């Protein structure tokens, strides 16, 4: 049905020391076969990375791209690159980008229609803060964030879908998988009616925010929960318990 | 005297293999001794192309880094992480990332304080637009960015300054060799206010901004144009000649 997801965000962490002991635990441990695992250091080691993989469960993915493959653009990553090094999958969209450096959806649609042309799948990040919460505007602003994709976006089969509250990211205020579950749910039923159920049903809905190795086993049940996003337990031994959640 | 410095920004251009080619060309080629030279490509090719370098007058540098080391700061580059891989230098400040990126003077500041402070070179391009240039502002403009530096930064030893009128950049427009030599010590003078004397000497001053095989030679007698931050060209084989360009 829909494969069970989990994706490793290092973020701005990692030396060739570390990534090599992160990637051994993960050649080594015992993992389901029919998982997918995705893990995402600083471009800087994704070539390495892409080296020390040799699990057919894990695959490697950069932390941002730009929206065109080659030009004039000083300190960016390119698709066609991450992918040459061996890459396959690219972060677009995460809370840390769009808020600290400014990516608007505008921006995030046109990088995600972008990689999707140049073959790599994405994982696309949306959620929201603190007080789009409590003004009850979550699903508006989910809702806004995907249309953008949406009117960019009209072949979704490689994307991965990651909603992550802001509220929750690094805080360890980790959504209940109740209130996840409905969220979950209700984007699922968002997507159905603009892509088709059958698109609507093979798509992956991660769910990202304080997702540790304790309380992956609670969304175990969670029908429209297809796996995580992790951010600091990606770094930890507790990532390979993250993956066995449902095993 | 000074070292001769000739700087290469790929910018968002390279694969293994046309990243191999180049750097085996820079192998291959006859340079002089004393040269300074620091070719920068993408991130996810930084640790690969220390690995194909074997020129000790050839330094690996990356094009951009954020202002922290480590951290929630996805999609970022750290200086920790370029060191690590070998690499020696960052530039801070270019245009593009100036533009394109939102990067403001302070941010940029901030960025030189902290990249030196883990013992990476800077490579700092600052320089004027059309308008500012037309207007008469380049110095004010050139002193503002600097400025911005010198408040956090006191020590420049490990500091190149590139200058880069932005309208030269990639246009084909470059400055004459005397506009070059006039800006360059006017920018030195003002730096020996600031650092003194002996700092201020011994500070590489680059000019950037369509500087390619055919013109590096009409700069060589130009005292304080102590080499090129080059973008298009360094790409190409004419780059070896930018770097022989001092008879």
């Amino acid at each position: 049905a829909r494969t069970f997801f989990v994706g490793g965000n290092f973020k701005l962490n990692g030396s060739k020391q570390s990534i090599k002991e992160i990637v051994e635990r993960l050649n080594t441990a015992s993992i389901p076969e029919n998982v997918e695992v995705v893990i995402c250091p600083p471009a800087t080691y994704l070539d390495y990375s892409v080296s020390l993989v040799k699990k057919p469960q894990v695959t490697v993915g950069a932390q941002n791209a730009y929206l065109k493959a080659s030009g004039a653009f000083t300190g960016e990553n390119s698709v066609d690159q991450i992918k040459d090094v061996g890459a396959k999958w690219v972060i677009l969209g995460h809370s840390e980008r769009r808020s600290y450096f400014h990516e608007d959806d505008k921006f995030i649609a046109d990088k995600t229609k972008f990689a999707l042309g140049q073959g790599v799948g994405v994982i696309l990040c949306i959620g929201e803060t603190l007080e789009e919460k409590k003004a009850g505007k979550t699903l508006d602003v989910v809702e806004r964030q995907l249309n953008a994709v949406l009117e960019e976006v009209k072949d979704w089969t490689n994307v991965v879908v990651a909603y992550e509250p802001v509220w929750a990211i690094g805080t360890g205020l980790a959504a209940t998988p109740e209130d996840a579950q409905d969220i979950h749910a209700s984007i699922r039923k968002f997507l159905a009616s603009k892509l088709g159920d059958k698109a609507a049903s093979e798509l992956r809905i991660l769910y990202g925010g304080s997702a540790n190795g304790s309380n992956a086993v609670t969304f175990k049940d969670k029908a429209d929960v297809d796996g995580f996003l992790v951010g600091g337990a990606s770094l930890k031994p507790e990532f390979v318990d993250i993956i066995n959640s449902r095993n």
